[PDB]
């Protein structure tokens, strides 16, 4: 079974290249991820940072959660990602999305031990 830390890698983790260049990087790594074997998952953000950049931020910007637990932590530093999220014509099993690249702080839950992040709560 697969844990909450490595679900995050799994989702959220992209540290191969500091970029999206492909205008199809969303539809091949949603597709490599899992996140469209079932249902197409229709928003999620992948960080090209290395992972231990990403499991510092744990040690950053306390913050509150969405959901009102306040086990959240914001990135002093702005990190590159990509944001992937379906198109308004995107119809499972053909799961299409659009692919933006941007340098924003990330929000990333953080649990357990080691205390590494377990969601993705926001880019800002
Ligand atoms: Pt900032
Ligand atoms: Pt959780």
């Amino acid at each position: 079974k697969e844990t909450a830390a490595a679900k995050f890698e799994r989702q959220h983790m992209d540290s191969s290249t500091s970029a999206a260049s492909s205008s199809n990087y969303c539809n091949q790594m949603m597709k490599s991820r899992n996140l469209t074997k079932d249902r197409c998952k229709p928003v999620n953000t992948f960080v090209h940072e290395s992972l231990a950049d990403v499991q510092a931020v744990c040690s950053q910007k306390n913050v509150a959660c969405k959901n009102g637990q306040t086990n959240c932590y914001q990135s002093y530093s702005t990190m590159s990602i990509t944001d992937c999220r379906e198109t308004g014509s995107s119809k499972y099993p053909n799961c299409a999305y659009k692919t933006t690249q941007a340098n924003k702080h990330i929000i990333v839950a953080c649990e357990g031990n080691p205390y590494v992040p377990v969601h993705f709560d926001a880019s800002v």
